[PDB]
């Protein structure tokens, strides 16, 4: 029954990059302001907006905004929770920060309204400082991982200088669909860009490791419009790719793209549009991708080391990744292949694969677990798992009890075998592996 | 305080193959006898011995024995449980049937005494008819999968004709270490050899898919003696390989092998002997394996389709496989590679990987689960899992509860989102995936 508390981001100057941006240090806040949030209200938690220097893909000084929350009573020691919204849109109004603002009118508000309140409540009901950040930035480039990763790390650095937090503060990433993508890239970059950010863990699911693989799955699909949003975001991130594209737009394609960059064309829009359309149709040249610079930009826009024209980095810290096996929107496979690649390079990836789930459904399944996990990681207690797997069936911890299964006697007999010499010369164990 | 109730198997005629064996049908019992069993006693369950025609590797008519149990009160409908002992020995006294017999003296009795009572009790405390079978057979060939698989299927067919059971009776395999190997081969063969044996499921763990890979891991190891037992068993199974080997035995190797085929040289023996010895030392020719016929026999003695000089078959029915990741005795890797191979050919393999476990310890861990599972499979209720994975974190079913994680409110809010339109145009799901 109330309306937007703020000027639209294009109009608001806060969002505009300053002429002093080059002078401003990375992860340094140019300015800030209080900021009214439905979520921030539900949790009594002061919400703010931080206009902070960052870096774009071309390694250029640009400003950017994040939305931070401060729980009424912080955990000791202090912990930082980072949530990446699946904005999946190429326009500024679609920014998560605008979405966090109150009232029906904001376009991307729906993405914040569903799962996000539940999550950032919990993250605050546990005394973690929250940050969410406009991961596409002024460019508003969807699926542009390098740009998304730098901004999120800069936002945590900004969050830290704004609340004078401890550089050792342990941070906790979260994401799904496009937020997983933005996450997945922020960790991959985190070591190179922001080493001073301790990370107790990070959960994320429904993640597209490769933009090119995702686009191919999306193209000629109901979700093809997301691929058009993808192409447009990548083009905003890579301006030599824009130079390529602009001329090749047939009269249709010129309007497809100025529509998907138009005001109010956010996630809800982007889902209903360009359904079943071949992206290739809008471009004059059918191959499009093979011609440079998109092919080799796509070579850098992937975390799958098979395609990558660079050496994909490998997050060691304990991670938690899920994916609907039949993920009708984000290809399950390149996800698996990142995880596997990353497991032979030695990562701590509790991988959960839902066999009977959609993109939409699986967001909810591994929500509880991903947060349960995210709790433990902060306590330094991430259940120790074979990489690429989950916890295996441990009676009483995650499978039936030794007594419910065998009965009391047989379970007592099994509980005796402890310490006794196996048929192989070694002690037998306990039925519960080590915790 | 009592002694062996039976003549040693070499001496006992029951074990000897008849001259009428060719006339006898496969899985047809030549004869039988009551048979005293510690396990059979503990469970009030009548135990018998079945001398039954089967087939060896060279596709020849040979007799063989199995030990069957009949629970005091069978399940309705009737179900058959098959357990494969890890005899890991090349001598007849080492037979599981001799081990099942009462008294301290039998050599392989220890393998039956540890986990086996617990298991075959449970299998009987649940009203399943039990069969365990001398899977190495008269040849007593350890690690000879084709021979082991045919005998186990023949034993189930024999078990069935002996208790006039229903051909549709649903059978349930179990094994670990060498029993897993014998199992793993009995399923692989089951479709080709015994189609009429319905299988509601099969669990097994610590499984060596490839004899050659296992031997290499074993060689120059404390467990190298098992590799010598392996070579000797393969040689008994493949007599052109014996022809090869006999001459190449240096004076040491002649005595190593007649020792590992000597009476009373069973699993406990085989573990303490030939430790850290290079098998290659005993043979005159260092390569040994590369020269035919061992190389190409090893080409058939593997379930890993990469090596196999044949098209490895793929068990569809719901299976349950585990393996200690650091399995100091059985190489974890060829196990993984079977499972993965078998998952792209479309199998139902709930794969459990223990990250902090030994061969000896992991036998106990996935004992309860493997049986819990084995229960469900009989009820037709094997938890539906992404192949190569386990169940993924499902609150309240195998992970913390939606309320314990988020609290009551946040969990109620999550429980409302059901049926409501996601940010993608589709209903949200429930937090518990489908059961
Ligand atoms: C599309 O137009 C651009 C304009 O420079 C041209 O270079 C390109 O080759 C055209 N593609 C085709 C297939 O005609
Ligand atoms: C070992 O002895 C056999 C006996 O026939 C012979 O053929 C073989 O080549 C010998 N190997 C070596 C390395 O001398």
């Amino acid at each position: 029954e109330r309306r937007a508390p703020f000027p639209d981001p294009n109009d608001d100057p806060f969002y505009k990059t300053p002429s002093n941006i080059g002078t401003y240090a990375n992860g340094q806040v140019i300015q800030s302001r209080k900021a009214p949030t439905d979520i921030g209200n539900q949790n009594g938690a002061d919400s703010f907006q931080l206009s902070y220097r960052t870096t774009n893909t071309q390694k250029e000084a640009q400003a950017n905004v994040a939305t931070v929350f401060i729980p009424s009573k912080p955990a000791s020691p202090p912990k930082i929770f980072s949530y990446q919204v699946y904005e999946d849109s190429t326009q500024l109004n679609c920014a998560p920060s605008y979405s966090y603002l109150t009232g029906f009118d904001e376009p991307n508000k729906v993405t914040t309204v569903l799962d996000t309140p539940i999550i950032i409540s919990w993250a605050l009901q546990q005394g973690y400082y929250v940050v969410s950040s406009d991961h596409e930035g002024p460019r508003s480039a969807f699926i542009a991982g390098y740009e998304e990763g730098m901004a999120i790390l800069d936002g945590i650095r900004a969050f830290k200088n704004f609340k004078n937090l401890p550089e050792d503060i342990g941070v906790g990433f979260y994401g799904y669909s496009g937020g997983a993508h933005a996450t997945a890239w922020a960790v991959s970059l985190a070591e190179g860009y922001a080493p001073e950010i301790k990370i107790d863990g990070a959960a994320y699911g429904g993640t597209p490791a490769s933009a090119k693989d995702t686009f191919t799955f999306l193209n000629k699909g109901f979700f093809a419009g997301f691929a058009v949003a993808g192409v447009s975001g990548l083009a905003l991130a890579h301006p030599d790719m824009e130079a390529f594209l602009e001329p090749r737009l047939n009269a249709k394609g010129k309007q497809v793209f100025e529509q998907i960059r138009s005001r109010g064309f956010c996630l809800p829009s982007v889902v209903l549009h360009n359904n079943f359309v071949d992206v290739f149709s809008l471009v004059n040249d059918t191959n499009l991708l093979i011609e440079e610079p998109i092919a080799g930009i796509l070579k850098q826009e992937t975390l799958v080391q098979a395609e990558a024209s660079y050496t994909v980095p490998v997050p060691k810290f304990p991670r938690f990744m899920w994916h609907a096996l039949p993920d009708e929107i984000v290809p399950f496979q390149p996800a698996a292949n990142y995880v596997k690649e990353q497991c032979q390079k030695g990562a701590n990836i509790n991988w959960n694969v839902y066999p009977i789930a959609e993109h939409v459904t699986a967001e909810i399944f591994g929500l509880v677990p991903g947060l349960d996990f995210l709790s433990k990681a902060f306590k330094g207690q991430t259940p120790k798992v074979a990489c690429g797997s989950g916890v295996p069936a441990i009676p009483g911890i995650n499978s039936p009890s030794t007594q419910n299964v065998l009965g009391s006697d047989l379970a007592n007999q099994l509980n005796s075998l402890k310490g006794q010499q196996s048929a192989f010369g070694k002690p037998f164990g306990s039925v519960s592996p080590p915790l």
